[PDB]
């Protein structure tokens, strides 16, 4: 599924994803838009074998496990195919887990050069929530 901007700031904030962490829902949207660009279906081989997937490309190294991954942690205890369905719950609950268990959301480049320090307000400026 491919959300919209407002869609998905509305089912985010339903999640408690709104200051989770200290980063305001806008922070959340933006790293969405530019990791996925909101699709639940996205799938990112890299280098080493791991994948990325899901609305937020979680990384199938550490995270999740999809049978195909050299020395996977699947630290979410959550088989990847999960994180590509069209219920945002399961790519949340583990996003949750590693913006708690580690360097905030440094975890995703596209946020730190795209999001962090932005007005991050105008990802969720124009839909009603």
């Amino acid at each position: 599924k491919v959300f919209g901007r407002c869609e998905l700031a509305a089912a985010m904030k339903r999640h408690g994803l709104d200051n989770y962490r200290g980063y305001s829902l806008g922070n959340w949207v933006c790293a969405a838009k530019f990791e996925s660009n909101f699709n639940t279906q996205a799938t990112n081989r890299n280098t080493d074998g791991s994948t990325d997937y899901g609305i937020l490309q979680i990384n199938s190294r550490w995270w999740c496990n999809d049978g195909r991954t050299p020395g996977s942690r699947n630290l979410c205890n959550i088989p990847c195919s999960a994180l590509l369905s069209s219920d945002i719950t399961a790519s949340v609950n583990c996003a949750k887990k590693i913006v708690s268990d580690g360097n905030g959301m440094n975890a995703w480049v596209a946020w730190r050069n795209r999001c962090k320090g932005t007005d991050v307000q105008a990802w969720i400026r124009g839909c009603r929530l």
